[PDB]
């Protein structure tokens, strides 16, 4: 209760209130921000300054894709805030500052996770791993991943190895966990600390008197831990040569302060999706004031805003190759949410919204930051057609509804975590739970509990369905008796997993950007769900014959007769889709969970779709073992064939009401039947979105769309000739890749997705 | 179900149970050991091999003793079961083999309990600690004493500073636990792997069922690392050429098996007390098979007790200079509980017990083992007498109240853990809380919370009483006042301390050798009682008047008129010293606890009698500010002046019921005042304790006795000629020190204690 003379300076003209007296960055946002209704024309392009550094950067990332592996990584340091020297791409030409490690693209090792993970990266890539670094990491100090397996159970061994259950995070960062970097500019770190020892103080009294006291203790611990990341995010900051101590006071310090806090994070831990936050509009209240007062231009402001993308594209993790068939293309989801409306009705989209899309034509097309629109019906036309732009010149973005969003946790400063994964910033974190492979399960339910690849007896012990025709009451009756075992050990791993991360990867240096009760949810994700689905409806509508072996195991099938697909908009079928959805939410939401996170389900799979695909046999719906499942939400590969309204409409029946963690939905369209010219396409391209995502009391609209504006022709070409395209980038389950990033195998599923032909 | 060979050779010829089926150690004893009720006629003398071994190490002990510091430690070595090669005093003599570290004496660094603990003995006795060890267990091993530090509350902190609540385990291993040693003798350590994974699974429905969830995964997590401390038990032994997979098949391997379970405890624990168990017996099952089959001669017999024995008088660890003044002479409590009698009413005497008190005579006098005689007025009085004899020569024995302690567990398998607390071996342990100044607290309680020395305020604010003259129910009023706020603030830093060490440093190997549930008690202490006793006597009884500064504290005070003191068995004075002793127990029963640990109580100080002394003005009683406390339930130096029989009666008044840690009593009465001459000493000596632990439906009885047998005189030729009583061997406070092993301020407590004079 009285602002040092570090504040006053800092905050010279931001109109007063709450967020001076405690942390409160949204209602600072909203008192403060510039909504902006023009066009793109006021856009500067790139210095020279920043061609020169990110062509150089460029050279790594061809490196990387066309190896396959690291440009290089640590084999005998233990990553910290605070381990790594100042690392530069040119330090004479950088407007703002921090890499990860001590050079460009060079990974480290984050041990706290688990050890023998390292020991796969470095087998795979030909490097040798430190002796020390191995001992310490076993005998000393204990990991996640091994804290997880030591208290596993057969059961979900059995469901890891049999692919109904893998790829959960025990051997990698839990990640979807989005600290409040803009916390670091607007308040510097010293009155964060000091907000932070009132935090722990608050708790003695409850301490002292017995209540909840384990749970007292702990929390109690862990903010000492967050006041400690803070205090080495100043040191971490020294290195680079600055003092955050205080507030940042101009747009070049509000920036370089947010990514500050950024930069601590991904040195200290190596969670899925490590995501950036809502920060543009925020960092525009900065870089407004500086163009008033006539201290920057605008070229200087873009340069900026240029030169922190281009850190978020620098982003790197030391991964195994297990992980890289889980979660392709070397993704990071650096995601930042722009635009939006407030409650208030005014847009919260600003110049900086326009200045962080240029970023793809400064620096060309690029899969991170995973840049995601938020979107409202009530956005400003010239945004609507500047965002359709940009997807039509990059396919880069990716689009998520404001207009659902926002009403539904009455709060307009909620940022997008991952892929399609809201949490209001600062407020809210998700467990992450990846995904639960929903097919699979289906072919439980028909063969009694046992693999049809292994053979073995994984599911519990049940009456395998006899007969030579499948019914669909008798297969949906078993189908929910799997999924109600599926729950069991589906949330049970993932109370394991959040009770060891939090005890051996606790993200201090992001929860320490947090309020100091944070809202959990247990994240649960189901893959497969149009397989699923449609495979019901083969079994409903046609006639489909079990082709079982000498032991009575349905190990593939022979359909009689046509049957709807999901995607076509053909209720016979989505209603299945949407029932499958609902039944599975019910029957997660009546268990138990680690910390009394609030369970909530994603339809979402990222490279799952593959991986699930791979160890699943011949299904009902007629697919083939081992093929790949739809990426999320989508219909199967070519199933959806009657146009892109169709389609958008079967997606947006999936209910978000019991699917709070996101529906990802693809969606690639080839140029001309998006419209004949540039102008046309953008108009239809918004007018698609708009009736996508319309919402009203009765319609809840689509959540999600990724938006890949290209003609299959031109990813054949890139297939045979990388080299032609080096930034060619692409949307592929709520992400973008860089195409030459992905495996052969991988490059496959992408090129036999839809590409709608037809409105 | 289903004994290999392995269990079948090893345990021919043993009577059957539920031991051979299940893990039973107290079946295995009841059905097998061998009742003695003769003397100690057959006792065979030390070997040549015993003499050559003990006589080497002894000059190690007395470098220690004349340099008071570590005769070597390790700087670069953090220590584990594994982590070193075997040690030998001469491995060509000995018949039991194990050292911590690869040489005798040298101490280990165990530094999951604190690094800064470490940097301190470093700095004490000028070694220098590799940077590495203090990195690792700064950065990437967290330990319990940054964890305890981090969450302690100021409130707590200034109860350390200022002497109300301080040397609580918050730098140092908090002990209180006993492994079944014998475990790993009657099972080997395969089948005792095997128990625990099946313990593990049996928590398998509970975990997937979400019944006290978080409880459940830290439960299987601690079986996880306790198979694997098991497995690393076998590594460790192997170094010294024993595998210890199978359950031992003769007496030599019993003893040994035994041994290295302890051994993997001290060498990856650093409790306070370490204490061995209730072994002595267990061991005369195996050794008695041996001599009736001629296998080995009784003198073979006692060799192997004797080099276990010297084993046990070897165990080290390195500790601060602020842990001496804490627990003066280099203690262990390797505490071993001999004979005692069955629920059945025989014996639990056998002739092991008598080779355990014969090593005082084949090695001469030592502190350690802490030799416990669990006294019943039915033990034969063979063994009665002899007990009596060595008290009498060595002054290295202590007794504690069987006839008490096994009705109230209604168990014949308790040990005594450090100096008097009692648990049901392999089923109960203690969280150690050191102790809490009382003195201190009654003089806040007149001066309002306002420390006498500091001028601090540290108590709750309250309104000093004022007068010239004190009136007894006005204080006692406010002390029961402020012995509620010294509960709940010391149950809150015992809550905070076993959250902690739970957490970074959980005794696995000690774990693995107990049941799956295992009862813990919270175990509070209470220092000053006397002094308070006294205090409460003089105001009660004589005229107390204040002294005060120009501030209003009293500072001092005078006392007009004679009082009662207690150790007189005047219930004047008595009643009040019960009293206080319900009243805090009474209190800290209200207050919830880490792990629901149940409270208990000691009456016990060790050294901080002249810790808290130190830190503590004048008291009512007359007691001169600095001056030490008496040790443990003892009356006042010198107070207790009616003799023997009159200081045991005020003694035993206090209530076992209302102090379940253990009530302590140091008794040294002079040669001639015991007895005219040997056999009449040794006759009158076993009468006073049959008297003073006398127990009957109305009578408790004393629940412990510390026995020296000596002439002031003889105490202070040693002060002045050390190098004449090497092996000078005295009872202090529940435990034994070689007097030559403390500081001279610590000797002049002990030599201003009372020497009873008379009966
Ligand atoms: C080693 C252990 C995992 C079982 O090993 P297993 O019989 O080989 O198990 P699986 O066949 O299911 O294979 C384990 C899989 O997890 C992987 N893994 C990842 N981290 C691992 C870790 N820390 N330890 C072991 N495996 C690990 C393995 O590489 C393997 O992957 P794969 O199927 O692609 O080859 C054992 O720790 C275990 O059974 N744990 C369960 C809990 C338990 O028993 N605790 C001790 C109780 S006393
Ligand atoms: C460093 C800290 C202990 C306070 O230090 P301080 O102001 O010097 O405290 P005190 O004066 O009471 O001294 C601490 C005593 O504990 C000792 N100590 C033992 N282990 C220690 C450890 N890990 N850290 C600090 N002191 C330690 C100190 O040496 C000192 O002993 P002394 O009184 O014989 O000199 C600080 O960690 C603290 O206030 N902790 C309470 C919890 C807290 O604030 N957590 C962070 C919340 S965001
Ligand atoms: O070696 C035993 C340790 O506790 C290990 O499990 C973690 O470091
Ligand atoms: O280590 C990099 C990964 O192996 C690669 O798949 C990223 O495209
Ligand atoms: O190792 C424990 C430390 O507190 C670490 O978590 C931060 O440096
Ligand atoms: O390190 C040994 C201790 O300093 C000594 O007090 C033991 O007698
Ligand atoms: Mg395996
Ligand atoms: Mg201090
Ligand atoms: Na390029
Ligand atoms: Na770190
Ligand atoms: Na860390
Ligand atoms: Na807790
Ligand atoms: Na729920
Ligand atoms: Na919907
Ligand atoms: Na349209
Ligand atoms: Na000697
Ligand atoms: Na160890
Ligand atoms: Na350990
Ligand atoms: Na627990
Ligand atoms: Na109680
Ligand atoms: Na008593
Ligand atoms: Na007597």
């Amino acid at each position: 209760s009285e602002l040092n003379e570090k504040l006053a300076t800092a905050w010279e003209g931001f109109t007063k209130g709450d967020w001076q007296n405690e942390v409160n960055v949204r209602d600072f946002i909203q008192k403060n921000y510039t909504p902006y209704e023009g066009d793109e024309s006021f856009l500067a392009g790139a210095t020279e300054a920043t061609t020169t550094l990110w062509d150089k950067v460029m050279e790594g990332v061809k490196l990387e894709n066309r190896t396959h592996a690291p440009v290089d990584f640590d084999t005998a340091v233990a990553s910290t805030i605070t381990s790594h020297d100042a690392g530069y791409i040119n330090k004479q030409l950088e407007k703002i500052v921090g890499l990860q490690t001590e050079a460009p693209l060079k990974r480290a090792l984050i041990p706290f996770g688990g050890i023998k993970m390292i020991e796969g990266s470095c087998k795979a890539y030909n490097r040798e791993l430190d002796p020390m670094i191995k001992k310490i990491f076993t005998e000393y100090r204990k990991t996640h991943n091994q804290g997880v397996f030591d208290v596993y159970t057969p059961d979900i061994l059995r469901c890891r190895k049999s692919g109904v259950l893998t790829g959960l995070p025990d051997a990698y960062g839990r990640g979807r966990i989005i600290g409040d970097y803009r916390r670091v500019a607007l308040y510097g770190i010293d009155y964060l600390m000091k907000d932070k020892l009132a935090q722990f103080t608050s708790l003695q009294a409850d301490l002292e008197n017995g209540v909840n006291l384990e749970q007292t203790i702990r929390l109690r611990e862990e903010i000492a831990e967050q006041h400690r990341a803070l205090g080495q995010m100043k040191e971490m900051a020294a290195k680079y040569g600055y003092d955050i101590s205080g507030p940042a006071t101009n747009a070049q310090e509000a920036i370089q302060w947010t990514y500050f806090g950024y930069l601590a994070a991904v040195k200290s831990q190596n969670g899925a999706a490590m995501s950036f936050g809502r920060t543009s509009t925020f960092l525009d209240v900065y870089i407004e004031r500086d163009l008033k007062a006539g201290k920057i231009t605008e070229q200087e402001a873009q340069e900026m805003v240029d030169h922190l993308v281009m850190k978020l594209r620098m982003v790197r993790f030391l991964r195994t190759p297990e992980y890289d068939e889980l979660f392709s293309g070397d993704p990071i989801w650096a995601t930042e949410s722009i635009g939006g409306m407030g409650l208030d009705g005014r847009t919260l989209v600003t110049k900086n919204s326009f200045r962080f899309l240029n970023t793809l034509y400064t620096m060309g097309p690029s899969p991170e930051p995973n840049m995601t629109i938020l979107w409202s019906e009530k956005l400003p036309l010239n945004f609507k057609k500047f965002a359709a732009k940009v997807s039509i010149d990059t396919s880069s973005l990716q689009y998520e509804n404001d207009d659902l969003m926002r009403p539904d946790f009455n709060n307009d400063d909620y940022a997008i975590a991952c892929c399609v994964s809201p949490m209001i910033v600062g407020k809210q974190m998700q467990f992450f739970g990846a995904r639960a492979n929903l097919a699979k399960t289906m072919l439980y339910a028909i063969n009694g509990g046992v693999d049809e690849k292994l053979k073995m007896q994984v599911g519990p012990k049940s009456e395998p369905i006899k007969g030579d025709v499948l019914n669909y009451d008798e297969v949906m009756e078993r189908m929910d008796h799997f999924m109600d075992w599926l729950a069991k050990q589906y949330i049970t791993a993932l109370n394991i997993i959040h009770y060891m991360h939090d005890k051996y990867s606790y993200e201090a240096s992001l929860m320490a950007l947090h309020d100091r009760d944070v809202i959990r949810t247990m994240a649960c994700g189901i893959a497969g769900l149009s397989v699923a689905a449609d495979s019901l409806s083969a079994i409903k509508y046609a006639k489909v014959k079990p082709i079982r072996d000498e032991d009575g195991l349905a190990i593939d099938f022979e359909i009689e007769g046509e049957y709807p697909q999901f995607g076509n908009n053909d209720p016979r079928v989505d209603d299945l889709a949407v029932d499958l959805v609902e039944r599975f939410m019910k029957k997660i939401q009546k268990l138990h969970t680690y910390r009394d996170a609030i369970p909530t389900q994603s339809v979402l799979t990222i490279t799952s779709n593959v991986v699930y695909g791979k160890k699943t046999g011949n299904t009902p719906d007629g697919r083939r073992a081992g093929a790949p499942f739809g990426p999320g939400a989508n219909p199967m590969h070519g199933r959806d064939q009657k146009g892109a309204v169709a389609s958008l409409t079967s997606v947006a029946k999936l209910p978000f009401a019991y699917a709070k963690d996101g529906i990802s939905y693809t969606f690639s369209i080839v140029p001309n039947a998006l419209g004949k010219d540039d102008e046309v396409r953008k108009t239809n391209l918004a007018g698609l979105m708009d009736g996508y995502f319309h919402h009203e009391a009765s319609i809840e609209g689509g959540q999600h769309l990724n938006v890949n504006v290209m003609n299959r022709e031109m990813l054949l070409d890139a297939m045979e000739n990388p080299e032609k395209y080096p930034q060619l980038t692409i949307r592929v389950s709520g992400y973008a890749v860089r195409f030459n990033s992905l495996t052969k195998e991988q490059q496959q599923d992408v090129i036999t997705r839809t590409f709608t032909q037809s409105m």
